[PDB]
């Protein structure tokens, strides 16, 4: 009713709602989204996105492997602070001091962690007093802690008591990896000290992650008599110091085929393991302003969450008629025609993002079944048998 | 302006049944591969 | 042969001085990168400038890319190729096979 | 009390793969188990308003 | 001479990304190419349209 200045809007307004809330949003969406994906950390150029010649290069290329970074996984975190790490129950150290990706970490288990043989004697009859070396028994005893009693005792529980079971059934459970959007960073958790426990929420979906990727059953490694038998037969130079060349190539192939199928297999398991991690690492927080005075967190899921629901209920939003920083819709309800295709321009330019790493869940999938494709092919080679 | 909102809003949601699928076949894939262990069996 | 070529020189028992063993991370330092398989996923654009050089024998790659090349071919089991026939049986019934008609 | 350490770590090791293998394998059951808990629980009856 | 170098996946990205933030942009009032969203913030109509 345009006979009517009064009921017309005063001031007017052309501009978004606020564009530097948009803009804080959509930082930390692009911060949390390069940190987010797990990317192979060994050193500075592996984990570059992107090459020097592309403009930007630093400002993507710093941003790789942010979350565990800023949780410095590598260095082994005490548990008092829950923090996500390469526990020095499970993991292998660098040592004859872990790596900074928790995927290589993973496959790096599948091909260093040991038999028992190599803490054995050579005739598999005794054991050494000590054993610095870390094999597949230790670890895995570790993984345990005590073991639990038949029937429940006034000191120890049965192992199939809800009491003995307090903190598995969480360690354990899959939605400890799925339903929170940011981890608890704070270890409020103490567990019962028997081998691995979760300190935090965060370790509890660490150990949810770890379990589901089975790296509590190592492969068996070679046994050190019989591979160092093979070994002294296949390395040796052919015809000289007693040897040959025919057992030689035989036992060489049997051997370096052996060695063939752990690393296909780790292989393979780094594809599940690496996108397990990059959906447990979705919902890490990370470290938005360089400065800890003014650090923020937030995480992709989180963040991503606030992408999806802010045009919607937002819980700071006002929900009293006359006050500042009302909700989205009512503002709508009150906004001018330029104002409402400006916000329809924004939101779905954030369509454009939110289908793109759907691309990006997408992209995995094909991941994950080609493996199993060739995987299950592989359980069928062709035989050249005629008899 | 508030149709193209429920959009942003719902393909969010399959976006989040999507990464559960990528979930689920990631953990057949596991699972088919702990069913081959390689052998260290030198017969 | 092909796969021998993929071993390289093979990895001794104990770690000693002169070449570690095949658990230890030093051996383990190159192969596991290209293990990796986010090596394929993680990156936006390949880098395919030949830098590093982490193994002297067998399947060595030079740069990410070819770090992602590595991988792709393990994970296909590339490096693993099928069993085809052996010459003395399959040259009797290849014999037999192409028989000449009552000849 | 008439022990020795060899058969004390194999019967430790096997029963200790024996929990292993239970537990994965009730991460992989727990898996599915959440996924058509999810999907039923979409499906659930919930209580809005704060007033009964 | 102008031989410029770019992925299918980066480009697909930085095709994607280019609005919401951009490192090519001036992130300080007064410059030019800003902020795809500050650019927006003084954009017309037409304009605005033109990008939808």
């Amino acid at each position: 009713d345009i006979t009517q200045s009064s009921k017309a809007p005063n001031p007017p307004y052309s501009q978004l709602f606020n564009s530097n809330v948009v803009q804080l949003v959509q930082n930390y969406a692009y911060n949390t989204f390069l940190g987010a994906i797990p990317v192979d950390a060994m050193s500075q150029s592996l984990m570059n996105f992107v090459t020097d010649k592309v403009q930007g290069n630093s400002l993507i290329n710093n941003l790789a492997n942010t979350t565990f970074k800023y949780q410095n996984f590598s260095a082994p975190s005490s548990g008092a602070d829950g923090k996500i790490t390469a526990n020095g129950l499970i993991d292998q150290s660098t040592a004859s001091t872990y790596l900074n990706d928790p995927v290589s970490q993973a496959v790096f288990n599948i091909l260093g962690t040991p038999d028992y043989s190599f803490c054995m004697d050579n005739e598999q009859k005794n054991w050494l007093p000590n054993c610095n070396l870390m094999y597949q028994n230790l670890v895995m005893q570790n993984v345990i802690g005590t073991l639990p009693p038949a029937q429940t005792s006034g000191s120890t529980p049965a192992f199939y008591s809800y009491k003995y079971n307090q903190p598995l059934i969480s360690q354990l459970n899959s939605n400890s990896l799925i339903a929170p959007l940011l981890m608890d960073t704070s270890a409020s958790q103490s567990g019962q000290d028997s081998g691995l426990t979760a300190k935090s929420q965060a370790q509890q979906a660490l150990n949810f992650i770890r379990y589901a990727s089975a790296q509590v059953t190592p492969p068996s490694l070679p046994k050190l008599s019989a591979y160092s038998e093979l070994w002294n037969q296949a390395t040796a130079k052919p015809n000289s110091a007693g040897y040959n060349e025919v057992q030689q190539k035989q036992a060489a192939a049997t051997l370096s085929s052996y060695f063939n199928n752990l690393r296909v297999y780790a292989a393979q398991t780094s594809v599940g393991v690496s996108n397990l991690y990059y959906i447990l690492s979705k919902r890490l927080p990370q470290n938005m302003s360089a400065d800890q005075s003014n650090a923020n967190i937030t995480s992709q899921a989180l963040n991503e969450f606030n992408m999806a629901t802010r045009r919607l209920f937002d819980p700071t939003a006002s929900n009293t008629p006359g006050q500042p920083n009302q909700q989205w819709i009512k503002q709508i309800n009150d906004a001018s025609p330029a104002t409402v295709q400006k916000e329809i321009a924004i939101l779905l330019a954030e369509i454009n993002y939110q289908m793109y790493l759907d691309r990006q869940i997408q992209e995995r999938i094909l991941l994950t079944n080609s493996i199993m494709l060739l995987q299950n092919l592989k359980a069928a080679q062709p035989t050249a048998d005629f008899s």
